[PDB]
């Protein structure tokens, strides 16, 4: 086995966690650790400078940990070789053992062109080429060189992807949407119910549309399927197919394919098997991002990337911000026992930070086997969710305030908004509510307080807070390219540090495979006429009832 | 003292239910369950019947239950005195008891007229006359016959609003998106954050754009700043103040404080105290709803939900569609100690809807305090997240699959499609996605048929599914008004019988109420240049690091 241990349960710091979490940390008083320990907030929270200079503060110091519980935590992360294996990541190494591939996506925001070889073969020119391509084609879109069929510039650009493919470039365009320029638009069409197209689709110009199809394979089922709904919408305004390749492009290596759709192959925008899906968006994936806001753009979010990815592999594990936070996560996931974790932008431009996570974070660590191949008896993968903020206090905040389970959350606000209107009345109202609920989870309210406000008899219990409740916050200066790409990388090296501690391989996703093959099935039953009895009595139940009621 | 029990745990059911946990269901077998019982679908699937005679398949089959736990749970229900406290919300007493209110959204869509009275006085012509009121207005918008100060047609109509104020809207208006008229959009403000003011304003003209003020208090801070913003952005074109009239109308409970933020009482339309915000989008909150699809739509939403109320209120418990599910819901929360529930509809159009609810479960349900006003020994509201599929399943459906976790899953599709295109391929596809996802979570993959399927040695665990992992399927014939107002209604209800069975108040919120009192003293010092002191070590260092950032 390249793996150095079996299961996590095997390292001797983990019975000592367990044995600290019943001494300290299962009734640990937060407000109890700042009145011992006057520098906790110096000690327990880190700077992160950016390669631009910019800033991002990560303040760990309201969670349910002290020296002593960091420290073991640390041994722990030792004991498991996360250094080995992150060193090993980086190496190019082919630490995704069950697909028997290279991990590379830090490979993809080399812009200072490192040697980073695969299979001792230097990977930093042959992804250059890939990035000076995408600058050539975005700059042409932007910039009215390249004209539809009928001589028009562009106007809106229609990726078509599923997951990997959709949810990254989705965040990422919605979060820099700033950096946009007005006239030129983007669109993320994903779903296989045909009401993504037909509403994507309805109010837009054939003549001015560009469609980026993205799809390594290219034979992907429901990418396809969208995919060629759209070129059957474009014909029939355009009305012959030597048109189709002033109006698509692909993101993918199958060039017989593409070429075969009507795509000219020099309009296919490569990236490698050592690229996942979950972290695709700094590859050719990004396309959508660099038309929409500039390359110049893109790079500098490449680059915040790039600048993070030096602070984890060159940073001690006791000052390694994602090293840090993914330590956190297993204190909580296989000692608290809390099953999710919240992150919360208060940042409107960031609404689909949360989902982009959500992937991240579930399909990387939601694994029950290890890379000794046995199966775990420790909780993997946290349930990762979230809504921006302020919304999010309105909701289902009641809940994390006073509620019956332990939700870990991540608070996130830049200092500066990108829209500071009616003086910057609106950002000091958002900056107040994010200082004030992590200030409330933490102080909560006793009885004696909700007595003094007014309350009497019954109602005071209603009225209590518990406080002791964790977050964690992350102050960056302004949301820019930059900033985001450290952010998402932060939370990549998170993902890597839980993945390496839980001992599975972080970078496969063999649980797409079942539900896939028995869609298929299913779908030819479907086209069929007759009622079906192949499946279990529940599967036949829905699948008859539906042919009764289908169009 | 209006409480019949103190807590749960002490229902004489209750530690019956324990033992039943551990004798037959914590290692409950989904793929016996149906070889013992050749009924087991039409057992414990029920098919309701809307007003209009449309039907909803509710299929809780592959869930890990049988006639011996429903039973028992059951038998808590009773215990609980669900129905007695049912039969007292529909009678209009105050069972929000710590805010001596009735809960009553049910009289809302009392389409029927039904005497439904609260404090002796019945209340069927005062709802009916708001909905009149509706009516004519959205109708004069639709129609032209309401212009704006330049005598043109609405175009634009922007709700602001937050929480039960914002998400009611956005998700019925997004679900019910095919009844919309071309040239008439809606949209929603709702963070404080100046990007939502900024972003959403953008690009709309004055002239033909209308806002709504939603606030049942009218008094929320996010809601007046951002109202006040909108009003600013209106009279820089308009000028005259006494344009406003034309431009501006009021959801709300508060006459007092509409008219001293000046708008007409003439176009404030009204509800009452015992709507809870997320429980209001039958009412006055709606407008938004009925303005782009058009009040008989809006009305057929309403009757979608009156239909289920009464099925709720007039169906024993073994058959009762939403107790089934609360029941469910109570059995893994509190004996399987699952923490989440996942909603996944297979529909784009209800995108929004999982955000929806995990306003309506985890607020109603995140509490600590019973009705007898002691804090509980057991768990109470879980953690509801979700995203449609397909889109879910290519974000983080790896986990619900192959990870640690026990995550309950409700699946909702519709037979029929609003946007049947290419001749129903894409709704084939996605029906194919329904009826695989869930049954290849129940089947499951086994050690011998991944060998058989050719992986060896070490390979073989990692492509294992254990199978056995639950879901709830809803199969709708088409997601019309009714059929959406039926389902949001059955998870109302759902939630309603959660509570019950945890002696909670589901209707109140003072987490929710803190957290509208807590970012002042904060702003305060916002406004002040000089850095502070008066808080923990951790919110000052916070505050003082934004301070040194800021503008
Ligand atoms: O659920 C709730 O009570 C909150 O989300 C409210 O709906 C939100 O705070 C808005 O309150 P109001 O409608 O009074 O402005
Ligand atoms: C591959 O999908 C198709 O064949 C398709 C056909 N019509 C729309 N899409
Ligand atoms: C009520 O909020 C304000 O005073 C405000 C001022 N400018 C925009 N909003
Ligand atoms: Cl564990
Ligand atoms: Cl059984």
């Amino acid at each position: 086995s390249m793996a150095s241990f079996k299961l996590a349960t095997d390292l001797p710091e983990w019975k000592k966690l367990e044995e600290t979490y019943k001494s300290v940390g299962e009734k640990f008083s937060v407000r109890d650790a700042f009145a011992k320990d006057p520098k906790r907030f110096e000690e327990f929270s880190w700077i992160y400078k950016n390669y631009d200079d910019s800033k991002i503060l990560f303040d760990f110091s309201k969670n349910l940990v002290n020296k002593e519980i960091l420290d073991q935590l640390v041994t722990l992360a030792k004991e498991a070789g996360v250094e080995k294996l992150r060193d090993a990541m980086f190496a190019g190494d082919h630490i995704n053992t069950t697909e028997d591939r290279a991990v590379y996506h830090v490979a993809l925001r080399n812009r200072a062109l490192r040697k980073m070889p695969v299979d001792g073969k230097d990977t930093a020119q042959e992804v250059d080429d890939v990035l000076k391509h995408m600058k050539e084609f975005s700059d042409s879109i932007r910039d009215g060189s390249w004209t539809g069929y009928t001589g028009k510039s562009i106007t809106d650009v229609v990726n078509i992807g599923i997951g990997g493919s959709d949810l990254g470039p989705v965040m990422v365009t919605e979060a820099l949407k700033a950096y946009s320029k007005p006239g030129l638009n983007v669109h993320f069409i994903s779903n296989i119910d045909g009401t993504h197209t037909a509403e994507t689709l309805k109010n837009l110009n054939p003549e001015t549309t560009l469609f980026l199809i993205a799809s390594k394979t290219f034979t992907t089922a429901e990418t396809i399927t969208n995919a060629t709904s759209a070129k059957n919408w474009f014909l029939a305004t355009a009305k012959d197919s030597k048109h189709i390749a002033k109006h698509f492009a692909a993101l993918s290596t199958n060039e017989k394919e593409v070429v075969a759709f009507g795509i000219d192959a020099k309009n296919m925008f490569g990236f490698e098997s050592w690229v996942g899906g979950r972290y695709s968006v700094w590859s050719a994936i990004g396309l959508s991002v660099a038309i929409y806001i500039g390359f110049e753009n893109f790079n500098d979010f490449l680059k915040g990337a790039e600048a993070m990815d030096q602070h984890f592999l060159t940073t001690p594990l006791e000052n390694n911000i994602p090293v840090i936070g993914g330590l956190l996560s297993v204190w909580y996931n296989n000692f608290f026992g809390a099953q999710t974790h919240l992150v919360v932008p208060f940042d409107q431009y960031l609404h689909r930070f949360p989902a982009y996570l959500q992937q991240l974070s579930m399909e990387s660590n939601g694994k029950s086997v290890t890379r000794a191949n046995v199966f775990t008896n420790y909780q993997t993968g946290t349930i990762l969710f979230g809504e921006p903020a302020t919304n999010a206090q309105h909701s289902f905040f009641q809940l994390v305030h006073q509620g019956t389970k332990l939700i870990p959350a991540d608070f996130i606000l830049a200092a500066q908004s990108h829209n500071p209107i009616e003086k910057n009345l609106h950002q000091r109202m958002l900056a107040s509510n994010f200082f004030a609920q992590s200030e409330a989870l933490m102080v909560g309210k006793d009885e004696a307080k909700v007595k003094a406000e007014g309350a009497t008899g019954g109602l005071v219990p209603h009225k209590e807070f518990s406080g002791n409740r964790p977050t964690t916050s992350i102050l960056a200066q302004k949301i820019t390219p930059a900033t985001l790409g450290s952010l998402i990388a932060y939370y990549e090296h998170l993902t890597f540090t839980e993945g390496a501690i839980w001992n599975i391989n972080s970078f496969d996703q063999w649980g797409v495979e079942l539900g896939k093959v028995l869609a298929k099935v299913i779908g030819k039953e479907l086209d069929d006429k007759k009622a079906v009895a192949t499946h279990d009595a529940s599967t036949n139940g829905l699948i008859n009832q539906f042919k009764e009621w289908e169009e």
